[PDB]
Order: structure tokens, then C-alpha cells, then sequence
């Protein structure tokens, strides 16, 4: 139905700043990472390198925001890049520089935006390109975002409000951005979702005239939006930030199950960025710093197991350069990878005594289970084929360790560790 | 396709519903008499389930409003039967099933309505459960009650003897033959919201007790926090509390179409709640009416009827069939507008501005239907381009209500439409 | 009496505010007018404060309706100053001084508006705090606003620096001769509820800058759950959002006095906010109204006064007093009903039924005053016994609005009452006095 | 203003059968409970004898209720004394006898009530006394106790419901009952606060022709209806059912703050039960069985402290009978009854850093001072008499000790422990 589906058919992935380095990320970093991810990951579909929050505050130095200081903008209100953090943009020349070669590594460019107009663009009623209307006049006088204090929302009755979207994604798609994480636009402690921006968004972009991917942020996304998300967005995120801690993990299996009917070519329920590898350089939420991901290898494939299965986006969220081995191969798995690009009916088919297995299924005929213990104790997960919906024996082969598991008669069945899963293809028998 | 029970309402549920032409008080004549209507004019057209509404376990029953904590008719193991005064075939402990005997002799499918839980006299008297030797005492909840009725007490899944009583009611109902139960008390509730383990309580006892029944939750609205239980559980789910034929519960189904129109799919059908068409009210005093033919305009029907056939809403005719006027009998016999029903998919709403909403879907066979509305209080034309349709080429043009050809169009569809008035268009291939 | 401030309002405030008929743009001359017409004749009746309301730093302020993210008056410190040309006086750096004065010499006294937090142009351009390094932008909370005004944010006081902003704004209030100041977006708010800490941080600022200033708290509804809060802190605070002159408002303040009569006493007085009076919105266009005399009949300006009376709300008269009928000041220059007011206390609802209400108090000297109101739709006889008032014996009648005696009562008052229609009836004894 | 003020001129003080005997107390310990309130509690002010819930429900067992179960009644719907818990009550005499002992002992006697009216009495439609309508036709068919089964409630604008309340103070009355405590009146997850049956309970009292002091509970009690509770009751729950965790006593500090200013003769919040001495005796509640008191010294004397010169009720929870001379001594200590008797006017002069300190006085000019180290760290706690109120030096005395502590010439400081807590009284020296 929407043209947008098109620009993501498959589930974006991809790196984003924020986990490594918070707002304050720099033009060096963000090239390097682009760079690893052309040589060591770019074959197996990871494309997106995203500048995340704050890009226009050259102070910015950790996760936790400067309030109320000066941010780097143009003559028509719009945010731009800070010229210490990114010399490339020196002259008003923007992403443009970086999104090019980003571009000619076969790469895509992402940035992050906050909702709204900036304060000080509204302070100082400085213009909307466009029109005669000045930014004071668009501003809602009551909208804030409750955690940062850059912006005060638009308000779409106002002249001049599309008019100021439309100019900020026009600069997007001069830049050659290609995709756009808002941020402050579907959960808000203080107002809830702004559904009235995020069409305005919708619309900005569709007039731009070039493929920009939608992400919102921060969830949790509510359920009651299910089809406005569907039918604006391309991500909307299911949950607060995401971080290292089980807890966290833990919980994502319910919303996965909430939101599996609404996971679809085109508009993908987000389970938020990977907090894998080297992070917290310059970042200090999740309640820790810099560090190597406090998931144990069992919980990091626990994670990597779901977020494929159900089809999340795929945002890694470390300094790629620091990434050892054992990283490096959760995103070089074809054989898995197959799963998140082609499989479709991701649900839970049951969850009891904190063991939960998920299945999904190609148009080749495989069927792919994911059986996972998330409980504190070891124990023998098991689901019948009959459950699975399987009416013969079938050959099962794990995917993780690429390794033909042999006949299964009746039911799969593993010894699994306690936050340890497997993920298992079945196919035909004999 | 998950879920075998999908393939027990592949297409929406059709059918008469009790409740709105004679509330909690139906007899077995009046059953009996929609039902042989619905086997001469309907069944042909896909209308096949003939269901008795709440408390037909209540003797003395006479209205919309329930006559509080009075004695029911019940078996000896804890579950209600069918007050022999108003079913008498019922006698001798027979139940439902000459009644559905009757129905399916017809061509016809049997429905009933059913309240969450175990009765409260049957835990007061701590009556048995078949199957186990626990008693109904030992199963209730201590804090679950339906607010508007006072039938039952709420039965507490982690008690043992739990699954029992409900796997226990389906054999009953599967005994009888029943093809088809509505739950009420089970999806919203001002005092508890969701009753999520009673929905999967049900949902294991019918897949125990070995006849197809197909699976209604009411009443609504429905959360959509809750989705993924609803669609993975019920073949229908009220989006709304009770429907009735008022204009002000007419425009807010929009809104919950619009909500709703993602879930939609074979076997799992979100529902707009019955129609209140034709003779209805007559032991019935909700709504804000009394004995009446609908209060809805002709505008008004063919809107209703407009959207809840795109939508893809199952259809439950709530009014005395026999009481139907040639209009109100075309209005469930259009050949054109139920093929939108039966084999269309995709529905969306295209938008809404102004008070003006169109909806779209279409089939295989290379049409797409357009329901175009005016929802305000001023006539008004209501356009829509080819173009935002995502048709890239000139179409023809049918009105599907009037059964005529509107000819070539070749960049919008607009008409002029009076307030709460609608239109239906099938636009295909031009030659 | 625990609370030194409470002697600073040993009966409810009594004076003018210009809110209703003003808006957030009153002049100078208009302040001075109504305040001349208090002193000349209002004062001997126990009308004292004169208050400035909303935004007298806003020069271009027009109506109740602000104009959004504007520049505002400020000094060198942050802190916010009257706009010269709607306040000629302040010319030169003074402020309000002059004006209170010049209200002082009247023998009144001088109250003004403030707006909780610290003005938002000073958070960003982080001017100055007076006595400490710290800047504005370093008190500010990082999420706290006004729904409806976007003047200041609020200050966060964990921050070094925040306590010394609000004592250095109450240095400046108590250098102008400031009486009495209303704070506004402190008690209820849509976003963020009662903000305490403020509160506290006000209520220190102002025992420490050495000069009396009743503390008024706005707007409401004021939860009772800060009951303790409130009685302890502030010397009055409204229990409802803006009151104006709709029947259906006036009937809602008949629970709010109910719900709050037992924290009323001396020094701490729930608040049924300003009494919409005469002439109002000149330049307010609040109230779903204009350019208008009060909307209130007769009988419901009597109900309300009666009501706010015996009730011991603090009276802040609403209209521009210089167009008052005859009528009008009437309502506010009886001695008797004032009395009530003044020296009456343990006010409470004796019954509620059926849209009829009775509510009485007591004086010291044994007078027992009893306001009966029909709060419903119709005609109607109201009545109350003696026996519950706690009247054992017959005692004699008085009618406090007309003046007039009633005669002997031996078992019941009663009396017919238009609908909004009220009485006010002062008992005393008939045993043991002479005829 | 309120004539039934005058019944409780001081906050009451007794034991009640909860904390030690859930809801399954016998009439043998009743009487051994008031026995040693008559030898050794009385001279102090401690008078009533509370039978709590369930006196009516003969297999009572625990604080966990047995649900549906048939109970004690009589042909009017009123609920009646299970005889073989309550032998004396035998051949339809009720608690009469009961009573009557107790009266006889020179104390006072007291039941608890649910609100409303018997389920069983509703679907059997048994009569209410004096009129032609059955009990079903007052029943709200929306209206029960979330956390016991026994009731419905009663509809306020049906003719009888007031005549049933009627009847149940009639028959109290009857029996000689001095104080009833209602239950599920106050504050309920289900419907919040029950104001109609409050209303018809005060009207029911004070047509029955005796004194009966109403209690009401659970809380929290909303300050929202503080009007309701001051002119209708005599005590009402500010708290949840309070036992003996710390925890729950950190907690009422803020409650007593909220409720300071409603508290007066006849009209006294409520801080409930003390658990003290031997509880759980057929209890289970409060996560603990049968067991002396959990709270330390300190902490008991932390917890009378507080309720004492807050001018709580005190109604003693344990088995008296296995007081302990350390238990004995909280309770006949008359300089510190003093406080609660005579004392008026108190407030928390303030709260910092986890330590508190309340004052009041007397009508003598003496001033009473308490002062709590509600901490996890010992420390000085401390209070100027310029804080007080106190304009000269002051002569001190450690109430509880009984120990003068000389002349205090600007400040009281003590050092106390994490938990514990001090009371003084300052008086005018020389």
C-alpha cells in the first residue's frame, strides 16, 4: 500500500553512535566504523551507518546532555552539524561530505533528529525557509521533550509547520541522508505519542524526493498506534533504551510476542540497538562505562537469536574496530542472517516455566525454531513437532554452530544453560 | 495459518444474534422462526449461524436488564442448562441439542452465548465439577465478578480443577452441537480489564472436546495491547462496547476499523458487533430505545453496512428476521457488495479529513472496491484520486449498492453525499 | 500557630486584584485609581492589599491571553522588573518602590504576581544570580514548565545557586515595600503536580528577607493530600482553577469549601479565589466572556459573598472598582455580614440535600451565624432546626445583609429562597435578655 | 459540633484480637486478654476489648479467609457470634454475655464489622427487621471487598438499606457493644472510599440510643475525604494493615505529617494495631508466623514514640498474656501517656536527612519533643529551642527513662542509633 514499504524490504541494518559514544561521536569515528563495516560486513547486509543524537552540539562529550546551550544552525532554523566534530562540514557544507564517501563505500548514511524546532530558533524567531512566517510562530507552546531540551515541538496548525519539515528533509536528501531516527515522538512520560509530527515527517519526506527511512524513538511504542506506526514508519521502537543487563533481555521477549502481528515488509517493530563489543567510551547510561558488553556470550546469541527471529532491526552498537572474534562472527552467519532476510511468521508458540521457543518458516518450506531457557536454571527445553506444526520426522541443523543435528522423530529437545538458547532449521527427512 | 482453529471462520462469521431483538429472554419458537427465515432468504448468501444470546439458563428472564442473583437452571456438575420454559425441547435434560438438531437440519449453524466463569450459586452450594473432586468453591476467584451481571464468579486458572470445569462446559456444548460460542465478560471490564487466562482456559477446552466451534470475546473495546492474544486465541473480538442504532456509536466505529484494520485475517476477525437492523427492541430496552425499527436512516444502514463489509467485520443480524421489509432484506442479498466480504483483503483507510473517510481493498481478480463517507453533519462531495488509490491508469467505475455502471474514470472518484451518507465502487480494468 | 507567618494574616486578606478586569496588562494609573478608591471607600471595612497580578514585567502584555516567548523586563541578576511603560514609576532602575509608596501612603498595602522558576531568557543566555557565581542556566530544571505561560522554568533546588535566586528575588520584592505576593503555576499543574520543593524554597526566601509578605498560592484545585504542606507554608492557597462568574463554578465551590473547612484558622486560609465583581473583563477576554458588568444576578453575587463570608476565604475583589453601582459596594461595606468574616469561626456544612445547603460558624461572644443556600433549579423552602445547630434554647433572628431583626426562632429557621438564592442569619440568645 | 465526639475525648486505647489470632480468636482468649487488661492495663487508660473479623464464620483459622463459606446468621441477615468459638453465645444470645463480663471487669467491649450485608443473606432474600423488603432488594449488584467474600455492599437509595444498618446497631447495642470497627469503608483497589455507608453507619449509631465509637478501616485513607472522616468517625486508618517491619514504621512518619493537622478530640487518624509481644499466633500476615515482635527495642520504642505524640489510637495486637516485663512497660509508662492523653497541637518540625523531630504540649506550657533517627546510620539528632518555639532555657526530661537531663540552654542533641528514637519533655526552669 505505502511507497515507503519499498525502501525497507528487509529490516534495516546497520551501526549507530549512540551506545559507543553517546552524543558526542566524531567524523573520524564515524568514518572508521564505515570503513570496518565495508571491508568485514557489508556482504552479509549490514548498510546503515548512523550518526546518532546531537550531532549539532559541539560540546557534547557523553550520554548525558549539556542542557540549554547554544547548538550550530543555519539562517532557516535548521540544525547542522558541529564543525570541530565533523571538519568535513566546514562551509556549510553539512553531512554532504561525509554522506559521499560513506556512499562510495557502498554504504548508507543515517542521522538521528529530535522532534521539533530549537529553542533558540524560537527565542531568537529566527526564519523557516520558504515562507515569511518566523519559527516563534509554528512553536506549540506547550510541548517539550521531557529528557532534552534542544527543542519545543511544532505545532501542525500553524503556517508554516509543514513548511519547516519539508525544509528540514529537503536539507536531509541534499546531504544524501538515507535514513532519519527521530527521537522524542512516540513515548513521552509528559505527553504520550505525537502522532501529529509524525505525519508531518511522513509527509516531508515523501516530498523530498529521495528514499529516507523512518525510525522513531524511544518506545515503548504503544499498541493503540499499531496502525499509525505501520502505515508512517519503516521502525518504531518497543522499548525505553536498551542496554547490557538481563532484565532488559529478559523483558523483550514479551514485547516481541505484542508486536509479532505487526512485523511486515516494509514496517518493522524495533528492538533497539546492540550493546555489543566495545561500548560506554563516551556514553554512561545502562548503568555502566567503558566496557566490553556485560552480556555473557550466552545471552549476547540469546539476543542476537531473537532479534533474528522476529525480524528487528539490526543496529550494532559498539566501536566496530575493537571487535574481537567472537563478535565478529554474530554478524557474519549467512546460514542465521537467512532468517532475519527471508523468513516471515515469526511467533511464540509457547512460553511456560520461563522457557520460550519461536518459529518462523520460508517459502523454501524451512522451518526455523529458536528455544530459548530464560530462566535461572539449567534444564531440557523441548517443543513437539506437532506444535510446530511438522506432521513427519524432518532433519534439524543448528545454525549458530553450522552443524547437521541428525533426525528428529518426534520433538526437538536440548539441554540449554540458564539465559542460553539454540536456533535450528528443519527440513525434510531422508 | 497458525492455529487450526483459523480454518473454522475462514471468511467472517454470518449470522442472527438474539440479544438486540430480545435481550437476555428469547424463546425457542422466536429461535426457531429467525432460523427457518434465514434458511429460505439467506443461507445462500453465507448467513448460517443462528445464536441464542445471554441467560437462556435464566427461567425468568424478560429484558436487557438481568433480574439480580436469582437462581438458575444448572446440572449437578456446576454447569447452567437451558430454562425448559422458554426451550421446552430442552426437557428431560436434553439441552440444546434438539434445538440444534433442529438448526442443523436447516443447513444451518448453532451459536450460544456464554458468561466468564462458574456460577456464584454454584460455589455458594460448592456443586461438583465432572471430572475431578474439587468443587466449584475450590476453583473461583475470590476477587472477579462481571460488573453489569451477577451470574457468575470469575474461575482462577492456577487452581487445580480450573481447566476441568471449562474443558467440561465444551463437552456440554460439543454434546449439544453448538458450532459457535460467544463470551462475554472476558475482554474489557471497567473493574479488571482482560481476562487473558479465562480466554486461554477456553481456548484449550474447545480444542479439547473435538467439534469445530468457532470462538467470540465481548464485549469490547477490545485493547490492542492485546493483540497478539486476541488474534492468536479468538476467531472474533468485539472492538467496542454494545453497538446500537444510534448515529454517535455509528461514526466512532471508524475510528476503531482504523485501529483494528492490521489484525484483520483469515480465521481472526475483529468485530463491529451486530446489526441493528430492521425489528429490534421488542424485550430489549438498551440502546435508549424500546420496540422499534431501527432508528438508523437508509443513509445510515448502507453505511454501516458499507463498513463493516470492507472492513471484513463478521456480520450478526440482531433484528426479528421475520419482521424484515423488502429494503432491509436487500441490504444482506447484494451478490456485488458481499463478494467485497467474502474475497476481498486489505482494507485500509486511504484517509480522514473534514468528516470525510474512504476505505479501500480489493480481490485477485485485478478489482479494488472504494467505500467512500461522509461522516459530518453537511452534504458534501467526497473525492479520492486514482492516484492515492495506487491506480496508475483510467478504470471503470461500478456502484455496487445500485448495481450500475458509472462508467470511465480517469484521474478521481467524487460524489455528492448528504451527512451520514456513503458510497460503494468496485473500479476495475478499463477495456 | 506554630508558623511565624501566620500572624502576618491573622484574618483572610482582604483587597483588589487586577486579574479579572485587567488581564496580565494593567497599568500604573489603573492600580493607583483602584487603590484610591479603596482608601477613600473601602479601607475602613478591612479592603487592604492593592495587587498587581500576571506579567507586569511583559510591556507588551494586552489581555488574560499571553504573548508567547516574548522578551520580558529584567535586571543584571536575572530577576524580573516592572515594563516602564505600562509602570512609569519604575523609570530608572526602582522598580515598584515608588508605586508602593505611593499605595503605603494611601494606608495600604502593595501585592504583586509572580510566576514560579526563573524567566527562561535568562537560562539561555545564563545571566547572573546576585550573590553567587553560579549562573541561571546552572539552577534550572531541565523539565519543568508552565503548561499555560512559557515566561520562566522551573528551578531545581538541589542546585547551588537556586535558594540564593529566590532570596535574592524577595531582597528586591522587600526593597520595593512588596505586602503580599501570589505565585502562580505552584500548586496544581496539568504536567507535573504540586511543586513542593518550590514552595519550601519560597517560604525560606521570604522569613529570611526580613519584611511580612503573605504568601499566596495559585492556581488550584489544591490537593488536599498537601493539606499539611500548604497550612504550614503558605497563609493562603486556591482550591480551584480560575473562578469567574458562571453559575456552574459558584455551584462547584460550595464541595471545595466543604473539603477544605477543617484546615481553615488563623494565618493559613484555603482560597476561593478573586471575587468576579462589577465591572471585569476590559482587557480579559477569560471566562468565556468581555467587556462586561459580572454576569452574576443579584442573588448569586449575595450567594457568593455569603458563601466566601462565612466560609473565612480571603476577598480579593475582581472588578475595576471605580465603576461600581451603588449596589455593588454595598456588598462589600456591611459591617455585620463582615463580622461574620473577621471574628466567626469553625464554619462548617451542616447538611447538604437536595441542592439545598446550610452552613454556620460561631463568634467568641456566643453568636451563632447560619447561611442557608438553594443551590438548585427551583423555588424552595430551606430550613434548619436548632436542635442542629446545636442551639438548645430559643434565640433571636437577625437578617445581616438587609439589617434587619427577625424576631424569635423556638424550634427552626426556614425561608423561602429563589433558586441561587441565600441568607445569612445571625442567632443570639433570647434567655436572659431583656425585651 | 459533633455530639459523638464526646465518646472518645482520647484516642481510644485497647487490644484487638488481629495480629495475634487473625480472624479466629475464641472466647477463652478474649477473656484472658481483658483479664490482663483488667489487672494490669487499666489504671493506664487501656480499656476496649476488640474482637476482630469474623466472629461470625465458625472454621475460622488464620488471617487467610476461608472464602464462600456459609456463616453465622440470624433471620434478619445480621451476622451472629459462631457458638463454638463463643460458647456463651449459645441459644441466640450473641455477645451479651460476652460483653457483659467485660464490663464487669470495668472495660469496654468491641467487634468488627464488613461492610454491607451477607452474600448468603442476599441470595436466600432473607427479611430485614421492621419492614416488608428482603435483603436482596437493598443489595448493590456492583459492590464487594476485594480481599474477603462475605459481603455485599448496601444501596443507599434503597428503601431498607438505612433500616438494615438500623437493625445491625440495634443488635450491637443490644448485645452492649462499645466501639465497632467497619472494614472496607475506606479505601478499596476496586471503588476507593464507601461514603454512603459511612453516612448511613453514622446515622444507624446514633439512632441506636448507646455510645459506640466507630473506627474505620483499612487505609490509606484519602486526605481527600478528611471533611468525611473528621465529622463522621471517630478513627480512621491512615495506613495498610501495619505490622512489625521497619519498613512500614519508616512509612508512617509521612502519614502522620499528612494527617497532623485532623487530628483533635473525638476524631483521631489512625495508625493501627501495635504489633508488639507475641503475634502470629494464628496469624500469617505480615510475612512472619508465630513469633515475638520483629521489631528491635529500639524500634518499638521508635513506633510508640511516634504514635503517642501523634495522638494515634493505641490498640495492643499480641497475646497479652505472654507479655514480657519489657512489653509490660511500653504501655504503663504515665509520663509518657501523658503525651497521648493531654498533649495537643502536634507537628513535625522537620525532616532532614532521615532524621525527624515532632513536637507538642500541654495546657501546663510543658512542651514534649520527639526526635527519631529514622536512619540506616547512627548519628546526633538535633532540635533548637528556637525551632520549638522556646524563647528561654528550658529544664529536660527523658520520659521513657523517667531520668532528668538538666538545664537546656539552646539546643536539645542526643546521639542515637540507626532506628531509634527519644522523648522530652522541656519545662520552664527555676
Amino acid at each position: 500500500s505505502m511507497h515507503h514499504y519499498q525502501w525497507a524490504k528487509t529490516p534495516p541494518m546497520g551501526w549507530n553512535s549512540w551506545d559507543c559514544y553517546g552524543a558526542s561521536v566524531t567524523e573520524d569515528e564515524v568514518k572508521g566504523n564505515a570503513e570496518y563495516m565495508a571491508k568485514y560486513l557489508k556482504p552479509f547486509g549490514w548498510e546503515y551507518v548512523v550518526v546518532d543524537i546531537q550531532w549539532y552540539e559541539p560540546g557534547a562529550n557523553s550520554s548525558i546532555y549539556r542542557p540549554f546551550v547554544p547548538l550550530e544552525m543555519d539562517e532557516y532554523s535548521r540544525l547542522m552539524p558541529a564543525v570541530n566534530r565533523f571538519p568535513s562540514a566546514k562551509g556549510g557544507k553539512g553531512f554532504k561530505p561525509l554522506a559521499d564517501y560513506i556512499h562510495n563505500l557502498g554504504l548508507k548514511f543515517g542521522i538521528h533528529i529530535m522532534r521539533g524546532i530549537p529553542r533558540q530558533a524560537v527565542h531568537q524567531n529566527t526564519p523557516i525557509l520558504g515562507t515569511n512566517v518566523g519559527a516563534r510562530d509554528i512553536a506549540d507552546t506547550n510541548s517539550i521533550c521531557p529528557w532534552n531540551t534542544d527543542m519545543y515541538g511544532v505545532d501542525h496548525r500553524k503556517e508554516g509547520a509543514q513548511a519547516y519539515y519539508d525544509s528540514l528533509f529537503q536539507l536531509y536528501a541534499q546531504w544524501g541522508v538515507d535514513f532519519v531516527k527521530v527521537a522524542d515522538i512516540v513515548a513521552s512520560k509528559l505527553y504520550g505519542t505525537h502522532t501529529e509530527e509524525i505525519k508531518m515527517i511522513r509527509k516531508a519526506i515523501d516530498r523530498c524526493g529521495r528514499p529516507i527511512v523512518l525510525s522513531l524513538s524511544p518506545g515503548p511504542a504503544p499498541l493503540d498506534h499499531a496502525t499509525l506506526f505501520v502505515e508512517n514508519a519503516n521502525m518504531w521502537r518497543m522499548t525505553d533504551d536498551f542496554w547490557d543487563r538481563w532484565e532488559l533481555l529478559y523483558d523483550m521477549f514479551e514485547q516481541c510476542y505484542k508486536w509479532c502481528k505487526l512485523v511486515g515488509l516494509g514496517h518493522w517493530p524495533d528492538a533497539d540497538m546492540l550493546p555489543l563489543g566495545h561500548i560506554g567510551i563516551r556514553s554512561v547510561d545502562g548503568g555502566g562505562t567503558d566496557r566490553m558488553t556485560r552480556f555473557t556470550k550466552d545471552e549476547q546469541r540469546t539476543m542476537m537469536t531473537l532479534w533474528i527471529i522476529f525480524r528487528s532491526p539490526l543496529m550494532f552498537g559498539g566501536e566496530l574496530r575493537d571487535n574481537d572474534e567472537w563478535t565478529l562472527s554474530l554478524l557474519t552467519n549467512e546460514e542465521v542472517l537467512h532468517v532475519h532476510q527471508n523468513g516471515y511468521g515469526a511467533r511464540q508458540v509457547y512460553r511456560e516455566n520461563d522457557h520460550v521457543v519461536w518459529t518462523s518458516q520460508d517459502a523454501e518450506g524451512n522451518q526455523f525454531v529458536a528455544m530459548f531457557n530464560i530462566s535461572e536454571k539449567r534444564s531440557v527445553v523441548s517443543v513437539s513437532l506437532k506444535d510446530l506444526g511438522c506432521m513427519e520426522p524432518m532433519k534439524a541443523r543448528d545454525l549458530w554452530a553450522k552443524e547437521d543435528l541428525g533426525l528428529v522423530k518426534h520433538q526437538l529437545a536440548f539441554e540449554l544453560g540458564p539465559h542460553q538458547s539454540i536456533l535450528v532449521k528443519l527440513s525434510p527427512a531422508v
